[PDB]
């Protein structure tokens, strides 16, 4: 449960846990224009040390980087950082 998924203003919040710091970093994007590769970009550019980013689905599929974010937020879904393989369930949303 080191991974959040909590809407403030009708907009998903994302607030995991960094390699580096242990202080949470929350990760606010828009389901409309933000992609996989904004959210996982993002990732990569608050820590220096994050090497190899990735997300699948339940699955083990990996799921891609152009597909929409409000996409990704229908089901739940691993983000996985390092050796870190997370397990994340999102909120109930409509589209």
């Amino acid at each position: 449960d080191d991974v959040t998924v909590v809407y403030q203003n009708g907009l998903p919040v994302i607030s995991v846990r960094l390699p580096s710091r242990r202080e949470r970093c929350q990760f606010t994007l828009k389901p409309i224009s933000d992609s996989v590769g904004v959210f996982l970009r993002q990732l990569q550019e608050e820590d220096r040390g994050i090497d190899r980013v990735a997300i699948y689905s339940p699955d083990g599929v990996r799921v891609a980087a152009s597909t929409g974010i409000d996409l990704l937020l229908l089901d739940d879904f691993k983000l996985v950082i390092n050796d870190l393989t997370y397990h994340v369930r999102p909120p109930k949303r409509d589209l």
